[PDB]
């Protein structure tokens, strides 16, 4: 079973932790990867009711199992905060335009 289901993509908790660790490391060092500069601030315009405090940062999680290193980020993201606490896993899949919906 999937711990997180983003459209057709299936992720386990270990998939999420691995992605999160990479994005947080880059955040701590003040560095970014990709043309869209990840990780970067996630404003939560959608208004998700996260259990942890802001600010939030988004980082791509890939269905390939690889850690993001540039190029197309796909539709899925892991959102973490300043304390490296997982806020949630979100996706563009099943959402209008560039909006997000939570992965179930
Ligand atoms: N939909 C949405 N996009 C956000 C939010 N905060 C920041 N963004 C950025 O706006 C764009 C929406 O897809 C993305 O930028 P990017 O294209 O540079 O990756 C995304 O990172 C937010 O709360 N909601
Ligand atoms: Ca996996």
């Amino acid at each position: 079973a999937c711990d997180y289901t983003c459209g057709s993509n299936c992720y386990s908790s270990s998939d999420v932790s691995t992605a999160q660790a990479a994005g947080y490391k880059l955040h701590e060092d003040g560095e970014t990867v990709g043309s869209n500069s990840y990780p970067h601030k996630y404003n939560n315009y959608e208004g998700f009711d996260f259990s942890v405090s802001s600010p939030y940062y988004e980082w791509p999680i890939l269905s390939s199992g690889d850690v993001y290193s540039g190029g197309s980020p796909g539709a899925d993201r892991v959102v973490f905060n300043e304390n490296n606490q997982l806020a949630g896993v979100i996706t563009h899949t099943g959402a209008s335009g560039n909006n997000f919906v939570e992965c179930t």
